[PDB]
């Protein structure tokens, strides 16, 4: 039912643009090194502008940007109350991805100041792959939308 997408944004600096539907918006965060599958890992995860439900299926150029192309696309679900957990800076929850799935969170800094600033971590469960075995962004660096 809530709509999620990876985009793969192709601006000045390469990054991933991770985008999960509450309240008829797109809350949007911009990882600059990708999702990881590996629980271990944390992402930096930078909170960015809120984006119209439409979006999560555009693909082409942005201008200054470059070119963006939907990477992964499917549902999400809060595994506890996801509006408290925006405000409070902890998002549990799982994804039903193309490539992207299993359970997942979304930690916010607690600085001053630096309240932009989240971190994307896989977390253990049957989706979770070690980064020296499988990298999934290699793996599978193509749009889902529009692939050959
Ligand atoms: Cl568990
Ligand atoms: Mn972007
Ligand atoms: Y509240
Ligand atoms: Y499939
Ligand atoms: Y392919
Ligand atoms: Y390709």
């Amino acid at each position: 039912l809530l709509r999620y997408c990876v985009q793969k944004h192709d601006a000045s600096r390469l990054h991933y643009d991770f985008r999960l539907e509450l309240d008829g918006t797109l809350k949007s965060w911009a990882v600059p090194k990708g999702p990881c599958l590996d629980p271990a890992v944390k992402r930096l995860a930078v909170q960015v502008e809120d984006h119209p439900l439409d979006y999560a299926d555009f693909e082409g150029s942005i201008p200054q940007a470059g070119d963006v192309i939907v990477w992964d696309r499917g549902a999400w679900t809060p595994l506890d109350d996801p509006r408290e957990g925006l405000e409070k800076g902890h998002l549990s929850f799982a994804l039903d991805g193309e490539k992207l799935s299993g359970r997942w969170h979304l930690i916010r800094t607690n600085l001053r100041g630096k309240q932009s600033q989240w971190f994307l971590v896989k977390a253990k469960d049957g989706e979770a792959r070690s980064l020296d075995r499988f990298d999934v962004l290699k793996e599978r660096p193509d749009s889902v939308l529009s692939e050959r």
